[PDB]
């Protein structure tokens, strides 16, 4: 069976995993380096060995990846970046704490967002303080109009991170090759509910843990053959 | 001028402390050559620099150089692609032996012979050789044809392998308008200033290039140099 390997970043910067992150460009805080450093000690004790990378252009992930390959010594693997594995954007709550959130928006509207599965928050507007910071990011400036989102469903982010996942990163594990995926929770999500064919409900009650590799056993269909393994103890 | 290219050699690495012959041996940056790094990425970051994408070997003191000068710029994001043919030159059988052995083994006269040679490789690294395995059973060259594969490696042969990969891949990116960034060793990136300033082999053989430092060239729409290399720092 074809062995796939998930890893979720940790803990980001000034919070920022608990302010709506999205697609501000949060580092990683010391724990969270830790976090994947743990990581990358599980999958170098258990000799898990890859032949190509996937990550997000969100320096979050890349740095989880980076102490990865570090730790099992293949900093030689050929990586590949795109925006289509970015976390969900989160338009204008993005940078917001749950309390300013509330206050802003009223606890109604946060738990319709908060059981939504298309609907998007408020767009990120000009006078936000990440405006020109993500939309004119030069990371981004090859991206059409429609593909430079101003906020995000998690339906919007599943079906933008999807397609890469066909038309890129099957094709490599098809040819047999060990594919690892350094990302974030929902586009993680968008590839966890893709392989096990999960309901809206289900995939949205879904939180994978922080900096723990998840290996995933598929079939030459690329369907699981058991429930999602976790790395570590 | 129409295009700019940045190249950088990597600093000091855990061997060259122990004055040994890494060649293809994949040796770490000491903590000095870390740092060595930092300041060069630095250095690009108060001189605005920008690209567009990367390249550099399969050694780690070479990728940790990039990996350092990416942080520093805030351009983790960029495309990175990685090929055995910007690797260090292979040193065959002196490989992790060091000044002393190689000397007391072969006499510093081989040593001058060796070392002053543009084309007299050294000896080849046979199965016997204790990093044999280690470097050419490692996975990272198993699509490698036969004859790819060196036992060891004059400048020659080392220029003479990494200067397709300039022409075939690199090239190409540069006249796509890319901004390119080459992280990689001293022979290697010998092999492409060679080719990029039309040096003499004794020339090329007296040209050492600066460690941890941003090497800058302006290049005309043919890849002409229009001046000299430029250091970047203080
Ligand atoms: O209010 C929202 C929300 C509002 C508008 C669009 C999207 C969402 C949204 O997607 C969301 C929300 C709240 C929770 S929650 O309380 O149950 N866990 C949570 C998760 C992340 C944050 C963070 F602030 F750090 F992003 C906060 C709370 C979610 O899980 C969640 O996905
Ligand atoms: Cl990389």
């Amino acid at each position: 069976a074809y062995k796939l390997v998930l890893i979720r970043h940790g803990e980001s910067a000034w919070n920022l995993e608990n302010r709506f992150s999205g697609w501000y460009d949060a580092d990683l805080s010391p724990a969270g380096h830790e976090e994947a450093k743990r990581g990358g000690q599980a999958l170098r004790d258990a000799g898990y060995e890859f032949d190509i990378c996937f990550t997000s252009v969100q320096k979050r992930a890349i740095r989880t990846l980076w102490t990865v390959l570090d730790a099992i010594d293949q900093m030689w693997l050929p990586v590949v970046r795109t925006w289509r594995l970015n976390e969900r954007h989160y338009g204008g709550l993005t940078g917001l704490n749950k309390a300013e959130t509330a206050a802003k928006h009223g606890e109604a509207q946060v738990k319709i967002w908060r059981r939504s599965y298309d609907v998007p928050p408020p767009p990120m507007e000009p006078d936000h303080p990440f405006y020109s910071n993500i939309s004119k990011d030069r990371r981004y400036a090859d991206l059409t109009e429609d593909q430079l989102p101003s906020c995000e469903s998690l339906k919007d982010t599943i079906a933008r991170a999807l397609p890469f996942w066909n038309e890129e990163i099957v094709p490599q594990i098809k040819e047999g090759k060990r594919v690892l995926i350094a990302a974030h929770g929902n586009s993680l999500r968008g590839i966890v509910k893709h392989l096990e064919g999960l309901s809206e409900e289900a995939i949205m009650e879904l939180n994978l843990p922080t900096g723990i590799p998840i290996v995933y056993e598929l079939d030459k269909n690329l369907k699981p053959i058991k429930p999602m393994q976790f790395l570590g103890d």
